[PDB]
């Protein structure tokens, strides 16, 4: 007498053969091995497994980048934490999940190993919650240790210049200087430089420099070949093989000369206009940092004779960044528009997340909507267990470039806030794209299915105690394996990278041009992107640790697959480390979110299964609140 009672001589449809995890795994590893085979061929063109069998931790610091050492230290800390949690979870909590009767002890159903196979009116889930908290301390300790592995000294002394926003457009340098003298007589200013709408000027000068580089290339090509080169200036104009209306061929030197002259005219126009358009922005540099900091905490003000006309109450004052990194070309989009521009991008990118992950989930349950005909209808094990998973992984792989385009479009101010904020906005969107939003989606899908089939269609309401993801949450398990074998081997071969390789070698000017292109063949290692990827998959793993612990070992494999691969990725192909120390600290403050999410989702599923009447729900609420506050 347990959930999934029966149908008329047809059993049930929701059950799956061990969530289909083995077969996809086999398929996955096959592709992985397939990829590694190609890898060998690639390395025979541009086994080396003995290298990873032989790599050591001294030569990497001896010659390669310094920050790669901290990245590998974080990788080692994560692998140790994951192996500890795997051997601590599969030992106790898997037998605890198996010691229940909601799945009727069916032979090869995934749900028998998940939290779904656990009585709601029990005390064993207390262990869950206890388990769900001890992780924190464990993880915290490990993360704390990793901090002591880098212990970067806090030195960011760029504080002699203050960036001030909210100044009136009619403000003058003399007036603001007099205001600072009056409000802060003990504080003396060396220089005030008002910011104007130069942005448009920057943009034009960037296009001039691009045009000149192009002109110099075609002039040097003529001089070398004696031939005039015709070009098509339309998008994709290289692929225009035929004189069709819209594929006009022009002389390259004549085109780029005319473009340069038109850009020069517009630059000279804009240079006259530059003052007329101030931003009400200001930079105030100082002899000493301490007076600037004094003004800063004072604002975080002292009246002057020039307080009223300068609208001092509307100013926002911060420490000015490095003058060589501040994006002037993105400073003209200040004001509420920027804030609106904010919502003008992420939200639509948010609406992107509903159009790439929701498909996959649908293919996961495209055969589980009739909630009847329960006679082994299911689907081919290739699809609905693997194909949606691979599709989700591929969309996640395409996401970081989309986030790069979005961050460029939203036009931030400081270049420093273009990689740390980049990593944060890739990690958050990845979490919202694989872990939280898809899980909520298919949990609500199971709610719909249960309302369609379980005791509601016949005479009553929903028996909500046995509510869980369809395939009993097998899907993310596949994802982890899809991120471990096919995903990691795929990342090893860098198919976007090799596509760029082939697309740059095929499209050229001369057949024998192997000298060029190869100069930019290798690219800088994007520590932010790979940190965000590892943290996204780690959140997917640890989030379902107290729940559906079969993922816990599989995710371990992932990080191992990652570890070795990134070692190779940090020795042979990709460039050495260059990034700053802030990214690693942010990544340290990133893994702490995974067990918090795990606690939140354990509480969420417990509250979904059983109401708030039981003291367990109240205990989960209070403990989640206190750990979140701390």
């Amino acid at each position: 007498s347990y959930c999934y009672n029966s149908a008329k001589n047809s059993t049930v449809l929701q059950g799956v053969t061990f969530g289909g995890i083995p077969t996809v795994l086999l398929i996955d590893v096959s592709c992985f091995l397939f990829l590694i085979l190609v890898f060998s061929i690639i390395r025979r063109r541009f086994p080396w497994l003995t290298a990873i069998f032989r790599l050591h931790d001294d030569q990497i610091l001896e010659w390669c980048g310094e920050d790669a050492i901290h990245y590998l230290s974080f990788q080692r800390h994560i692998i140790f934490l994951l192996v500890v949690v795997s051997f601590l979870s599969l030992c106790v909590i898997l037998p605890v999940n198996l010691s229940g009767d909601l799945l009727d002890k069916d032979p090869y159903s995934f749900g028998r190993t998940t939290i779904a196979n656990l009585q709601t009116d029990n005390d064993l889930l207390w262990l869950h919650t206890i388990f769900a908290v001890i992780y924190l301390f464990l993880t915290v300790g490990f993360m704390r240790h990793h901090t002591q592995s880098i212990k970067y000294k806090e030195e960011n002394l760029v504080r002699r210049t203050l960036f001030i926003t909210g100044l009136p457009r009619d403000a003058r340098k003399e007036t603001v200087e007099s205001h600072f003298r009056d409000a802060y007589p003990t504080c003396e200013v060396v220089d005030v430089q008002l910011c104007y709408n130069v942005a448009k000027l920057i943009y034009l000068c960037k296009e001039k420099k691009k045009t000149e580089k192009s002109l110099t290339y075609y002039t040097n090509l003529q001089v070398k070949t004696g031939q005039r080169t015709l070009i098509n200036p339309k998008p994709c104009g290289q692929f225009c093989c035929c004189e069709v209306l819209g594929c006009e061929w022009e002389d390259a030197i004549s085109y780029y000369t005319r473009m340069k002259d038109r850009l020069l005219e517009r630059i000279t126009e804009e240079e006259r206009h530059v003052q007329d358009q101030p931003l009400g922005m200001a930079f105030v540099t100082f002899q000493e940092k301490s007076m600037a900091t004094y003004i800063l905490k004072d604002f975080n003000p002292q009246p002057s004779s020039h307080s009223r006309e300068l609208y001092t109450s509307k100013w926002t004052v911060t420490f000015a960044a490095d003058p060589e990194d501040i994006c002037w070309k993105n400073l003209s989009i200040q004001g509420l528009r920027w804030w609106l521009q904010w919502l003008g991008i992420n939200f639509t990118l948010f609406l992107g997340l509903f159009f790439l992950t929701t498909p996959s989930i649908i293919l996961s349950t495209m055969d589980k909507f009739n909630v009847t005909k329960p006679i082994h209808a299911l689907n081919n094990p290739i699809i609905s267990q693997f194909f949606p998973t691979l599709l989700l992984w591929s969309f996640s792989a395409l996401l970081p470039s989309i986030v790069y385009y979005s961050t460029l479009l939203e036009s931030h101010w400081t270049k420093s806030g273009e990689n740390q904020i980049m990593m944060t906005k890739v990690y958050i969107f990845l979490i919202f794209m694989v872990l939280i939003l898809p899980s909520l989606g298919l949990t609500s899908l199971d709610f719909f299915f249960r309302w369609l089939f379980d005791k509601t269609s016949s005479e009553a309401s929903i028996r909500l105690e046995c509510v869980f993801l369809p395939d009993q949450g097998a899907f993310f398990v596949n994802y982890v394996i899809a991120s471990a074998f096919i995903g990691n081997g795929m990342e090893l071969l860098r198919l976007p990278g090799l596509i760029l390789y082939t697309f740059r070698m095929i499209m050229a000017k001369t057949a024998a041009d192997r000298r060029n292109v190869k100069q930019n063949q290798a690219f800088q290692y994007e520590f932010g992107a790979m940190y965000a990827w590892m943290l996204c998959v780690f959140t997917v793993i640890v989030a379902y640790s107290i729940t559906c612990p079969i993922i816990a070992p599989f995710g371990l494999i992932y990080i191992l697959l990652k570890h070795m691969v990134d070692r190779h990725n940090l020795y042979f192909v990709y460039l050495p480390a260059k990034l700053e120390k802030g990214i690693h600290f942010a990544a340290v403050n990133q893994a702490l979110a995974a067990p918090i999410l795990c606690l939140f989702w354990l509480y969420f599923f417990s509250f979904l299964r059983l109401g708030m009447k039981a003291p367990a729900t109240l205990f989960t609420f209070l403990v989640l609140l206190l750990t979140i506050l701390v």
